[PDB]
This record gives C-alpha cells, sequence and structure tokens, in this order.
C-alpha cells in the first residue's frame, strides 16, 4: 500500500534511475529556435507543443521544421502537437473602446448583430447566437477569465436578456464569455480549426490537442475534419467545462487520451472541485489505458521568477501521484525567463516524486478491476507486468508496431523501464506522452522483417543494457502481442 | 481502493454531511476580540494557536481570556495551543543597520561576543557559539530566511570562519541564520521557552507545539519544562530540519503528535523532498494513532487577497489525501484581511476532500500493518472500525475519559462520524486536533458517576441523532475501551 | 490453508486437549442398563438415540429414565434423541410415527430423527404431529433418497438439522455418488448454522471384532475432515460386544482429525459468504470468532439462553473451545450436537436473574479454567447476543 | 473455496470428460497373460507393477515382454515399476541384483521399500549405477523412521509411496491418516508424484463389490491431492482384475468432478517466495493464465518432463498435454496427475528447433480429445532447467 511505502521512504536515499513521468512544452518566442529547442530537450522535453489561438501556419511551420532539425541533431524522437484555438464565445465592441460595469447596476446582453460595434455598459453584443435558447432566468454569465459575473433575471424578447451586475469591473472590447451550467452546443471544431487540421495531416503532426470537447459525436467530428490520410494522428481531448466531465465516459471511448485542463475548468468550476475533478479524470484513463495530460497553471510563477512557489512544487508532485502520464509547461516555456529551468526543476520534481510512488498499488488496483475471463491482449500484458514483480526484473521489451500494447503494459505500471522496439517512427514519437516507455526505432527497411523476431528482442536489451537498467544475471519481461498471436519470455540477461 | 472509488466520484454529486479534518487558527491583532473569535469558531475553528515568537504576557492571557469567554457564548469547547518562540541562531548587529552583500566578496563570521555589536559587511557576528566545532569548510550558512548564501573556505582561527559570498542580497540587524545538513546542538528549551511553558501551564493549556524538535531527548526535556502541574498536557513536536527528519521515529514515541513545518523545512530541504517528508512524518504518524499537523503556506495569499491561486487550494486538499488530522492558519488569521473568509473556504476545501477521500484505504492499510497476535485496546477498536463497514453503521459512539480509546477508533479511519463521550472538558479541548471526532461533555458531579454506562451512550446516540448522523433503524457501533471494554452494535429506536 | 497446516503438523506430537466433535449413540440391549450407560457417557457419549423402529414405549421409557439416572449420578446434561420408523409418493409421518410423536412430546425428549424426508413440505408435517406442546424440541432430518438431496435446500431451511444415512443413500445411489452427497450435505449446514451428523456405517466391523479395519477408521476422520457436527454409532452400541471401545476409540479418531484440522479454513470459507451489509447478529459472532484469531483467545464464551448465538457462534469456527452459559438445561442437552461448544447450566430460581450478567460471565469463565482451557494472562472472548441486544468483550483472565 | 465449491455441486449432473489421477496395478497370476494386460489398460492402468517380493527374473521378463507387446497393440504407453523386496542397510544383496536387472531390462521407476532416511535414496541411485540415471526412484514409506526425515527423504528422491499398511503395523491408524495428509500435501509443494497404496478395495479381491468405507478411502486420496491410487491383490490374485481397476477409474473421475483445483493452485502459490527463479515463474503464471481467460487446455513442451510436473504442480482446471521427443517420458510422466503424453519422433518428423510442429501436435492432440474446439483458449508453454538460462516461451493461443 501507499501507506505502508512512505514509512519506508527516505528523502536522503539517491532518487530512481529513470524518470517515469513526460513533460510537454510549449514552443514560443522564448524556445523557437534550433538551439533553445536543443536547451529543452536536454532538459527533459519529450513533446513539443504548438498554440493554434495566435501565430500563422508559417510561425508554426517554422516550429516545426526546428524540432525536427534540433531532435535529429541529437538523435531523439520528439513528438509535435497541435493545440487547436476552438470555438468562442466572446463579447462585441463598445463605444470609446470600454464599458465600466458597477454593481448593482442593470444591463442587457443581446444576440441582434446590429450591436456587435455600437454596445455600452446598458446593452451589448454576446457573438453565440443560441444564447437565449441555452439559458434561463436565474443562471449566470461570465465576462473576462470569469471576472465579470452577471445573473441572468428574464427574456427581454427572444434575443435579449436582462441581467444584473454582481460585482464592479471594467471589461474592453472583445471579451471571452464563459456560461457555468448552461449546455453550449456550439460546433465541435470552428472554421479556423478545419484549416489548421487540414494543414497538421500535410506537415505530418502526431496529435491534436482538440479544445473544448464537450461530449462523444464530437470526437467523432475532429475525426472527420482530420480525414483518412490523418486516421493514424491521436485525438487528446481537452476538459475544459461540466459538459466534458459529465461525458467523460463516452469522450474518453472515442478519443485517444485525455487533457485535464485545470486553468479552463476553474473559471466555471470552483477551484477545489477542479482538484477532484483532476482525480476523477486521471483514475479513468489509467483505467482506459490512454495517456492523460495535467495542463495549465503548472509552475506559472516561474515564467518570471527563477524559482516557483512551494504549493506550485507540490501541484506537480501529485499530478504524478495522482497517476498522470505527462504534466504541461505553457508560458513558461512559450514566453518565459527561464525555459531551460523549468523543465529541469519540472524533471527534478517528477522523479522525486516517483521515488515515493508505490507502482504497486496502480497495478494491483487496475489488475482487480478486470471482468473475468479476461481476453488474451489483457491476460498477457497484466501477466507480463506480474513476472516483473515475482521475479524483481529490472526492465521489460514490448515490441509493438503501432504502440498499442506498449500503451497496453504501460497501464499496468511496473516498477521498471519498459523498452518499446517498433517498426514506425511515428510510434516513438507518440509514445511521448504514455509514461514509463522509451523508444526503440528498428529500420525494418535496412534491418530486414526480422519475423523470428530475435533482432528486434536484442535491440530492445541492448538499449536497457546502454542505459543501465539491466546487466549480466538480471531478468527482462520480453512481450509480442498484435485472430490476435501473443509470446511472453522472461529473459536472462547475458 | 482509492483509484476505484476515484471512477465512481461525482463533482455535482452533494458533499458529505461531516468534515474530519480540524481547522487551527493563529490568533493576533486581526482575530483577538471576542466578536471575532466567535466569527472564528463558526467559520470553523477548532483550535485557537497563540504564537509566542511576538508580544507579552499580557497580550497572550488577553488571548486565552477572549477566547474562553468566545467560546462560553456559544456553547462550544475550543482548544488553546502555545507554539513555542524556540531557540534560534541569528546574526549581530551592524555598523548603521545595514551589511550590503555583494556577489563573490569575501566576509569573515565569527563566534566572538565582542563583534555582536560592531559587525560589517567584511566581519560580523553569529550567536551560535559551536558554529566552528560543527560547520566544516564546502558546508554553506544562510541569513535572512535563506535568502542570503555563504559557503565556508576555511577556520581564520577557533571563533572566526572565511566566507564566499555566493549572491547578493543586503541584511539588516539580528537576521535568522541557517545550517543546512548540520547538527545544530542547541538545548530543547531556551531561557524565553522556559519562563513561556511555565506561564502555559499556570493559564491551563490543553497543549504545546514545541519548536524546532531534533530529537527524542529533547521531547524529553520540554516534558520535564512543563513540570508534574502540567503532565496532562500535550506535546506536538514541530519538525524544521533533518535532525527531525532523520530522528522522527523515536520523537513520535516521545511526543503527543507531530506538525509538519514546511516553510521551515523549505529553508534547509528542496521543496520536492519537503513534498516527499510531508507524506512520510503524516503516514508515520497515522500508523502511531497520533494528531499530525500540516502547517505553514496554507493559503498564505489569501492574507491580502479574497482568494487563494489554484495551486493553494490543491496543497489543503493534498494535506488531506495525506492523511493529516489538521490544517493550520498563521498569519491569514493572525494578520489578514479576511479572516473569516479564509477559514471558510479552507473547510470547504477539506469538505470537498474528504468527499474523494477513501477512508478504508486508510482502515485497511492501518490493519494489514498490526502484529498478530493483536492486545486488547487494538483488537477492540480495529474491530469496532470494521463492523461499521461491514454494517455500514452511520455512526460510532466512544466512551473515552481521557480521549486515549477515542484517539485509537479514530485511528483506524472509519467512513462515519465518531462521538466522544467523556468526563473531562480538557479530554472535549485536546481531541479537536483528532480528525473524525466529536466531543459531549458529560458532567459526572452534576449527573452522577453512571458506571452503568448507559447515560453516557445515550447522550452519544442523542447527540447523533441531533446533527443527523443516525436515525431510527440506522446502526451504531458502541464502544467503551485493566484492560477493560465493551462493543455493541445498537439499533437507533 | 489445509494444505499449509499439513505441512507442519507431526504424528509424534501431543494431541489437543478437547475435542470438538459430538458422539451419538444408539441404545439397545447391550446399552441400556444404568451401569452400561454410565460406560457410554464416559466413553464420550454426547447424544442417546432410541430407535423406534424397535421395542415398545415402555422399553423406551426405560432408555428414557436410565439416561437420565446415569446422567444425573455422573453430573453432567445427555441429550435424548427419539428416532422414527417412518414410511416416491408415501406420506411424511405415519399413523404409528403420530402416535410416538406423541409419547416423545410427554417425556420431554430433546431432538427428533425424522426419518425418509424428500421435502420441505414434509417439514412440517413433522411440525404438526408434535404439536403446540412440542414447539422446543429439534427436528433432524434424515436424508435417505435422492429426493431428499434434490430438496435440499428447501428442507435445511425448514429443519433444524440434517443427518446423512450413507446406508440408506447408498442403496439407489453409487457408493461414489454418496461420498460427494455427503460433503455437499455437510456444507450446505455448515453455511446454514445447523448441525449435521454423519451416521450408518461408521465403525460397523467393530460390532463383534476388537478393533475395525483401517478404511472404516479414515471414514470417521474424513468426516470430521468434512466440517461434520456429530459422528453416530448404531448396531455398534445397540447390539455390538465392545460398546465402551468403540466410543472410547471415535472420540481418539476424532480427537486425532481435530489436531489436523484448519478451523480457519472454515471460519474464512463462511465469512466469505456473507452478504454484506451483514446484520448485527451475524456481524457479532463472526467478529467475535475473528477476534479470537487476532489475539490467540484460549476460550469463548457464550450467554444464550435458546441455544441460538451458541450455534451461530459455532458456525465460524474458532479454534478455541466454546463455553455456552445458559439459564435452560434444554438448551445444555440441545446444544450437544453443536461442535466446539460445551454448556454450563446457570440456575436463575436459585442464584438470581443476573441482568447484569456479571454472574453467568463469571462462571463461564470458571469452568474454562476447571477445564484448563485458560490461566491468569490468556484473553477470553466474552459475547452476549439475545431490537437485538448484543455485546462483545475482549477479557483478561486473572 | 472447497466448501464453496460444495454448495454448487450436484451428484446427478454429467461427470468430467477427463480423469486426473492415475492408477497404478500390480501384475501377478491374474493379469500376466497380454489378454489380461489389454484388459487392464482399457480399464485405466497407467502403471504396471512388479512385486520382486516374489517370482524370478523370468517371471518378472515375461510380465516386462507382455506389458510392452499389450501397449504396443493398443498404440499406448505404459509404465513398467520395480517394486523392491528390501531387507539394517538401504538396499539388501538381492536388491542390488534386481536393481540391475531393471536396469538392463529398462524400467521407468524404482519403488524403493523401506526407506528409512535420505543417506539410503543414494544408496539405490548407487546400485542402479551410470547407465541407470534416468531412472525415477520412488521411496517407500512404511515406518516412523521414513515419516521423521520425510523432508529430506522427498528432497533426494524423485516421488514417495504412502503404504497405509505398512505404517499401520507400528503406528495407530488414526495416525496414519494424518500422516498420508502430510505426506502427500508435502510431496505437491515439491511437486514430485506421490502414491497412495495399500488396503484400497481390498474386499474387492473375492467381492464382486466393495464395502462403502473402501470407496471414500479411494476418494479421499484424490481429495487429499495424491497423484496416483495403487492396487495389489486386487489385480495380482483377484478375482476381478478388470472391473476392479474400472471402479477404481469411476471413483477417481467423481472425486474429481467434486475438487477444487482453485485451492490447490492457490496453496501452492501461495509457499512460493519472492522473487521466485525464472521457470517456477513462468509455470506458475502459465496455470493462473489458464484461470484468467478459462482456457481449456494446456501444453507443455517438455522433454525430460521436468516442466510438465512443473505445471502440474499448480494443479490447472484443465488438461495438460505434454510433448515430449522421449518415449521414457511419456511413460514416466504416467504417475503425475491431469498429464497426458504426446510422442514426437524427432528421427522420423525433424528436431523441430523452432517449436512450430509440437505446439502444433498438441494443439491436435488436444482437439482430437475434444478437450478444445475453434473458439477456445490454449496455454502453450516451454520452460527449461536453469543450466540452460531458464530458456522459455508462453502464449495464449487462440484454437482455429
Ligand atoms: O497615542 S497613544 O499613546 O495612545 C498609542 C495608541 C496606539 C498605540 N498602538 N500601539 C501598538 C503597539 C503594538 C502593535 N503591534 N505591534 C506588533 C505588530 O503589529 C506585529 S505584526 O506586524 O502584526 O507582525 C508584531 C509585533 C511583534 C512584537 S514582539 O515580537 O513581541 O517584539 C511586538 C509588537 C508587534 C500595534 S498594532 O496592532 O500593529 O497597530 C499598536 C500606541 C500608543
Ligand atoms: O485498497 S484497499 O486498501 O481499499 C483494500 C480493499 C480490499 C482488500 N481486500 N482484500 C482481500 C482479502 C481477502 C480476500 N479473500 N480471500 C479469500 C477468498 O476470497 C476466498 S473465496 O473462496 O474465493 O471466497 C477464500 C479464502 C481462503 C483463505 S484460507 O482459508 O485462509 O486459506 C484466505 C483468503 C480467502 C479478498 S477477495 O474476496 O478474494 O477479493 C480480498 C484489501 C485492500
Ligand atoms: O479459497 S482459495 O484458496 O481458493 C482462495 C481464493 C482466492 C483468494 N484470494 N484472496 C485474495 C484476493 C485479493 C487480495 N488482495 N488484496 C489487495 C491488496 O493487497 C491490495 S495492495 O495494493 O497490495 O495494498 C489492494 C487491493 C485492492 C482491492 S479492491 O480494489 O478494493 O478490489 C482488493 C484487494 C486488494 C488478497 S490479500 O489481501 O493480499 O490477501 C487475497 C485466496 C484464496
Ligand atoms: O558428443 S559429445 O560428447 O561432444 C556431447 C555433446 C553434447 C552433450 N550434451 N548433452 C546434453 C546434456 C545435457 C542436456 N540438458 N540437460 C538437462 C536438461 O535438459 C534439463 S530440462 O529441465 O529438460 O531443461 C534439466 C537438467 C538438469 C540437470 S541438474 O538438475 O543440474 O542435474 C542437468 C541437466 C539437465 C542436454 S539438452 O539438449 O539440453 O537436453 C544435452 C553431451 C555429449
Ligand atoms: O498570450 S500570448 O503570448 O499569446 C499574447 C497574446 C496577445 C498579445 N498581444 N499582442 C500581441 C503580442 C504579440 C504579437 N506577436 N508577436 C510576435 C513575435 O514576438 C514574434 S517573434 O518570434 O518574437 O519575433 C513572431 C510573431 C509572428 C507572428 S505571425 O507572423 O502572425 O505568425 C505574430 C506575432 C509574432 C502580436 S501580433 O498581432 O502578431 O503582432 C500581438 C501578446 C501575446
Ligand atoms: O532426462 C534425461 C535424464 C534424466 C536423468 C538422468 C539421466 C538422463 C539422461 O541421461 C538423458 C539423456 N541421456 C542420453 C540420451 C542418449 C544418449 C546418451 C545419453 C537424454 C535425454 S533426451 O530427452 O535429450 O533424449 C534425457 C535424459
Ligand atoms: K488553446
Ligand atoms: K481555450
Ligand atoms: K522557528
Ligand atoms: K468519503
Ligand atoms: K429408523
Ligand atoms: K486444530
Ligand atoms: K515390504
Ligand atoms: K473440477
Amino acid at each position: 500500500s501507499q501507506l505502508a511505502h512512505n514509512l519506508t521512504l527516505s528523502i536522503f536515499d539517491p532518487v530512481a534511475n529513470y524518470r517515469a513521468a513526460r513533460i510537454i512544452c510549449t514552443i514560443g518566442p522564448s524556445t523557437q529556435s534550433v538551439e533553445a529547442l536543443k536547451g529543452l530537450i536536454q532538459s527533459g522535453m519529450s513533446v513539443a507543443r504548438m498554440n493554434f489561438s495566435h501565430g500563422s501556419h508559417e510561425y508554426h511551420q517554422t516550429t516545426i521544421n526546428n524540432v525536427r532539425q534540433a531532435a535529429a541533431e541529437l538523435g531523439v524522437n520528439i513528438a509535435i502537437a497541435l493545440d487547436t484555438k476552438g470555438p468562442e464565445i466572446r463579447t462585441g465592441q463598445f463605444v470609446g473602446g470600454d464599458a465600466v460595469m458597477e454593481r448593482g447596476a442593470t444591463c442587457y446582453v443581446t444576440t441582434d448583430p446590429a450591436f456587435a460595434d455600437k454596445g455600452t455598459k446598458d446593452k451589448f453584443y454576446i457573438d453565440y447566437q443560441n444564447l437565449s435558447k441555452v439559458v434561463r432566468p436565474g443562471n449566470y454569465i461570465y465576462i473576462d477569465d470569469g471576472i465579470l459575473i452577471l445573473q441572468v433575471q428574464s427574456h427581454e424578447d427572444e434575443q435579449t436578456l436582462e441581467c444584473t451586475v454582481t460585482n464592479s469591473h471594467t471589461i474592453s472590447d472583445r471579451r471571452g464569455v464563459n456560461l457555468p451550467g448552461c449546455d453550449v452546443d456550439l460546433p465541435a471544431v470552428s472554421a479556423k480549426d478545419r484549416v489548421d487540421l487540414q494543414f497538421g495531416v500535410e506537415q505530418g503532426v502526431d496529435m491534436i490537442f482538440a479544445s473544448f470537447i464537450r461530449s462523444a459525436e464530437q470526437v467523432g467530428d475532429v475525426r472527420k475534419a482530420l480525414g483518412p490520410k490523418g486516421r493514424d494522428i491521436m485525438i487528446i481531448c481537452k476538459i475544459e467545462n461540466h459538459q466534458g466531465v459529465q461525458n467523460i465516459d463516452s469522450i474518453i471511448e472515442e478519443s485517444d487520451g485525455i487533457m485535464v485542463a485545470r486553468g479552463d475548468l476553474g473559471v466555471e468550476i470552483p477551484a477545489e472541485k477542479v482538484v477532484v475533478a483532476q482525480k476523477i479524470l486521471i483514475s479513468k484513463c489509467n483505467v482506459a489505458g490512454k495517456p492523460v495530460i495535467c495542463a495549465t497553471q503548472m509552475l506559472e510563477s516561474m515564467t518570471y521568477n527563477p524559482r516557483p512557489t512551494r504549493a506550485e512544487v507540490s501541484d506537480v508532485a501529485n499530478a504524478v501521484f495522482n497517476g498522470a502520464d505527462c504534466v504541461m509547461l505553457s508560458g513558461e516555456t512559450a514566453k518565459g525567463k527561464y525555459p531551460n529551468e523549468v523543465v529541469q526543476y519540472m524533471a527534478r520534481i517528477c522523479l522525486e516524486a516517483q521515488s515515493a510512488l508505490n507502482e504497486y498499488v496502480f497495478f494491483n488496483s487496475i489488475k482487480k478491476l478486470q471482468h473475468i475471463p479476461m481476453s488474451a491482449d489483457e491476460a498477457v500484458c497484466s501477466s507480463a507486468v506480474n513476472s516483473v514483480y515475482e521475479t524483481k526484473a529490472k526492465a521489460m521489451v514490448v515490441l509493438s508496431n503501432t504502440g498499442r500494447s506498449a500503451r497496453l503494459v504501460a497501464k499496468y505500471r511496473p516498477n521498471c523501464p519498459i523498452v518499446c522496439v517498433t517498426t514506425r517512427l511515428q510510434t516513438c514519437r507518440q509514445l511521448n506522452i504514455t509514461q514509463g516507455v522509451e523508444s526503440v526505432f528498428f529500420d525494418a527497411d535496412k534491418l530486414g522483417h526480422d519475423e523470428g523476431k530475435e533482432h528486434r528482442v536484442a535491440a530492445g536489451v541492448e538499449f536497457a543494457k546502454s542505459k543501465g537498467y539491466v546487466q549480466t544475471g538480471d531478468y527482462c519481461v520480453v512481450i509480442h502481442a498484435d485472430g490476435y498471436a501473443n509470446q511472453t519470455r522472461i529473459l536472462l540477461v547475458e
């Protein structure tokens, strides 16, 4: 148990010889150059994130090219992620470019396009056309990152709502508006999204961080927007509101993974409930065997300060204790002052947290939830990880072309590194969001199809030796899984 | 498991009708009046903390008097805690009340008392007389809450050390110094502590927060300092350095509880390791069945702002998930702008976290660690909590005079409230640092000795009904526990 | 596990100081006399069986009278059982049965061995035949054919216990399926918490021989390993040449098997089958037996008037003796078909009602000291369970 | 648990399509002929026992010759066992002569009489010499000394025979029942064959039916966890040779339907020390996979039979099919419960280093017996000894 494991711990013991958790970095003005990216890779970046809320297709082209050049110069594989802007509810414009809202006052929000460029403190535009159909009297309208809170009183007509201003705040032009407790029915992908997703497929991005996902249906729309040529690209759904939290089971089932966007969730949902939401979403992904990213507000104060707050450190640590595959950095790397340091410290926190983490609790909890009889794939992978514990094996070798069984093995959480051997470079990149896994590329073009499998097994073991995980005498659990043929060997290392 | 419990959760389901975690508030200028204290009590204060690092005995007497008066008016029992100043290593004084230290410069730290008042940037005094004996070349000296970092180069003589100024910081008169990774051999109690602890006994405080506890022998020193008159006062040891972490096992055995002073630890130990240290100390206390306090840097930004940061909220919630009995507020309530609001919001976080917490994991882990054969006390209490889970009982009633068996039951973490019925008012107050327990005072002088135990059982069940824990048809596990013991699975009428 | 328990055993070790399984003897010409019954009791007889297939009411009246006299002279309580003659369509009770059962109620018998029970509806026929005056007499159903095996769940639910008649069953059912049937009926009675008797063909060849075959010895032992409350002797004590010797030998086989038997396997198996949430009665007894294992208690003390909670505790199988303190002598006699229990009579008319319960608990602990189960320093688990008032104490013996 | 398993049972339901326990028959005047031997085989004989307490070398030669001819005509493999006369020293002078005769004639196993200590096991081993290395030594436990030194005896031997009758001479019968539980369980942990012998269905030597007590005696031997049950005078000098073996098979099959294998599996798994060596881990993991996927058959590739015995130790709830390139392994596995052997002729078919053909042969056999059909799971396993670096392979195979 985790509690019993805590008793045996010492903060003066040397840390684990390997880091399981993965770090996602947002590329921007601070870190776009080849040299800056090489610093990021060496600091511990596994995935490069492109924020498509800003920048032209040419800015992100520079990022793509530079990421590829930096990784190739260091002989590593780095995943490229496209984070979409997504659909947005925003206000219109104001006369004088400004509107002062005072507590107690009455105002009118309208969806009539006439008021888009002449809004005042009394009446202004909101671009979400179905606003009146979704919102009822009693509901709240949040404006400007939820700083301004309006309470709906009644329908003035079909396009206008009577509202009370509950707090004093001054909103400028085109502020973002949130509708807490309301079922927003905006389309899955925006007009800009369809262009950006097309560009993603063309440039061969590894994964999509799909913004503002609310239902399972919308996951299908993002899939269709990618089309037949983008069928292999992973779709990671960003959960940003109550709808995504409510519909999570079906969302997970249709997606390739989940991002817990704490910041976005915090705007509509109380902070203490977001903490619990993080627990829920991470564990559901853990059982599903799909990557989960802890994102936004991670080491934020380290954007301009040389070190973060003690609370920020525990936040990162607990994301790992919760069971997250990945931890994300947004502005800390994008426009930050200490990009290498923040990644280096994040890696240090993850490594420290992993030393305190009793991996067996995860393994045992996930195995307990399996329905008997298990299918071949499930039984093989859980049994293989069980053999790691029972023989005290120091490494695992998984042969997986698509990375399917690699993620399935990683689900069961062994207390040793997992080495995936694959014939596809895309698999190497895409596994960078799966914890406890490292990828060896086996060039089937240059080295044959290895149908006997011995050459790939040898390539995996070789890597494990070079990294110092195993030596002569140690055990290493080798596993193959593709009418579904499979194999498991407990190998004695030469 | 916790992971399995997580899947069933919903952030839209109503929260628990009960909060297990206990809130400790520091009393200062923002909260010393009778009215302000009643505000705190209603907001969710269970323990009033007095910071004896600042203020006269007349000041803390007012706190004591105002707390008791506030509690009397609301008809509740509030614990009074004395937090000692403790022994300290400080720098001397500087000519012109100032010393600007520049990066790369050389300076000299001396233990020569003649330099106490005439120090400069090139040479100054540090009051720890055994500094040269403990510190070796290569070691670091932190000054002014760890902001100024000096590296020791050589012993200039038997009193003076040559040091390199590794970073630029200007320090004023009498700044606190830290010796990371060095065994500080200062006595357990200072001159001030000795006076202050005697005051605490005379005023009848319930518990002592003893600062800078480094070893088990030092707990005995605080024990001896309190004397025979204060033998029933709890000693909660504050872990602040590496010595406290290394000696934790022997300290816990000798103490009545532990405070995890994250901020103090953070000065000398890397933040990430302090996070892990918190896990170690809390779990160790949980197994020992002794109160553990998560203190310092809890909701610090809410001292001057109406709301805290998201990260601060998760810190408080995870303290509960770690298994802390208590969470503590310092400056937030002592000199803060939103004292009622921060206690209320901390209560909200604790209640929310508790709803997501799987107590059975705690119960099962602790039970698994018990050596068979168990003694009567351990067997009775673990069996009683196990009965709760197996019959889905909605409350527990424990008859405990000293609080001993009450603390032992709470150790096993049932998924229902515990109601302790005690004949001592001091037991009511002292149980305020034990999670998931509420105390009902039974006046033995006014209502008789009740050797049948039926009147005390009735009083406990009646309380559980009035709070809405149990109703007719619900099960309630009644337990009284040399060594006499008794367990009943009661059906509520 | 039993396998793990087997590893640590040694046949050369001194045997256990207490026997859990209970022996029932059939009374005939060889054992009817007062002196002969004194021999049976001392050899280890807990229950005397009357076979109403042979002999008149005056023959069985002598048996009843002599059993009571031999028991009183030795200062012990002995259960008297009435095994009916009995009569597939045939009625439950016959005309002779109804006449014989009325005689049983009048003479105050403790239990009925109802012959040839095939359905639960037939258990009710035996109930009516005993009438309102015999509502507290236990009905032990005798399974004799396939119908009894088929309807066993409903029969157990209605009966007060079961007897497995291997001989009768073996007439229509192959011997190898009877062995399995025995396993089934015993285990179901364990889960039900009702006594089960292993009867017929136990040590038959010891009727005229000084010692039985090895195969017969293993049959007695495996009955105890199956988890039977009672082992029964028919003609071995009724018409047999070595009555005292056969009871002494069966007692030795039971004592030996018990030493090899892992009680914890039984405790854990029955606890795992409990539907959560448990009710108060179920949770109190299982938790008390659990506390025995967790503290290594050397005895239990149960306060039970009807013998209900005494049986419920015995169900969960502690690895120590159970001492039941009861205010009624019929409970003492009726618990003689329950394994691992010993009864202590508490005279309420002579020593007060003891609503504080201290005197009954003290007498229980006293019996455990005199029998040498506990001494100063040992733990003893005390339990009372009658809106269902309950109590549990882990007591330190003075 | 066994108790929970009992509740769900019905005596009127169909029996198992497979028998785990194995039957050993003593050959005598009633059964020496080829015709009477063929009858014994079809009645369920797996091992033919020669009692060297009687008869000359020519008599047992006739037994050896006829057993092989009967088996060859029926197309099955039957083990030949040599039960020594015995005496004190371990082996007698006659034993040494007899053991040499057994080696020459190529017997499969020795039932070594009156074994009292571990030192004596090496004496039997020496009496077999270099050419008798591959012959199993099953130690007969006949007195208190054998019981006392059982741990060291099991460690040195290849198996144990519990001789109840002999033990009953000086030890009380009730303690022999307990002693039976001890030796059987100790062999189960060790994973070495154990035989329940003497006084099985004895009355059926001259009667057409045995007593009900004798039937429960046979059943409880299986419930204890015995690999084998042995017949002496019932098949040696008895009136009903075929009937007694058929009825013993009927009891063994009946007990198997009632027996819960998972209890055995869990008990032995719980007794394993962590960390396990690769071969022990692979074998228990493969059996665990059977339960968790509800596999209907196991296939073990084992030439020596070591991993077959190791897999059988953990008691899966399905047949074990062993594929071996040695006929002597086929014979020797006849004293291990729940295993059936398929001879893969390496000279005729090839050495099959890739193992694909032996796996196919194993599955084919399981299909032909009706253990598996299209859609079922079959657990294929191979596990070499430490000397070969624990070379191992496990497959969860979907049957076509
Ligand atoms: O004109 S009249 O002559 O009538 C007249 C009218 C009003 C007057 N007010 N006088 C006072 C005196 C003290 C005082 N608080 N002081 C402290 C303090 O504030 C803080 S802190 O900042 O919260 O941390 C930490 C302290 C640590 C120590 S120490 O460690 O024991 O040394 C000692 C003191 C303080 C305040 S106030 O409450 O701060 O306003 C007001 C005086 C004269
Ligand atoms: O993560 S948390 O901290 O919250 C947490 C939550 C729950 C936890 N519970 N873990 C357990 C413990 C025991 C257990 N049952 N085992 C047995 C069993 O099941 C059966 S049965 O026949 O198959 O019924 C027969 C047995 C016979 C014996 S023996 O007679 O001594 O050999 C011994 C054992 C069992 C089970 S479970 O019921 O099997 O799932 C689960 C632990 C931690
Ligand atoms: O009668 S037979 O002989 O055939 C027989 C048949 C079945 C038998 N199985 N017995 C068991 C089964 C499970 C088991 N698990 N313990 C758990 C555990 O250890 C951990 S932890 O992570 O390590 O702390 C977390 C758990 C979380 C959950 S859940 O998530 O709440 O479900 C549940 C359990 C555990 C144990 S035992 O407690 O280890 O003894 C014993 C035994 C005998
Ligand atoms: O002609 S030349 O003169 O040059 C010439 C060339 C090669 C020669 N080698 N022939 C051999 C010898 C051994 C051998 N494997 N034996 C073992 C074994 O197989 C297994 S296992 O359980 O089945 O895995 C378990 C063992 C346990 C022990 S022990 O426990 O330590 O006693 C000891 C041995 C084995 C093999 S094989 O091919 O691996 O079968 C082939 C001989 C002569
Ligand atoms: O929170 S956020 O950080 O996102 C944020 C949000 C709102 C902000 N408010 N005003 C801003 C700020 C920056 C900004 N562009 N700076 C750019 C830049 O610095 C560099 S460079 O690499 O450093 O030389 C390359 C760029 C390439 C393109 S592209 O040609 O269109 O691709 C576009 C811009 C930049 C613009 S603007 O409208 O683009 O002129 C407007 C500022 C930041
Ligand atoms: O298991 C074997 C064994 C076990 C215990 C003692 C001795 C042997 C043994 O000698 C032997 C063997 N020897 C051999 C064969 C042919 C020629 C010379 C020697 C060949 C095989 S094979 O399975 O690889 O055929 C298996 C064994
Ligand atoms: K975005
Ligand atoms: K957004
Ligand atoms: K301090
Ligand atoms: K809860
Ligand atoms: K009868
Ligand atoms: K025992
Ligand atoms: K002999
Ligand atoms: K079976």
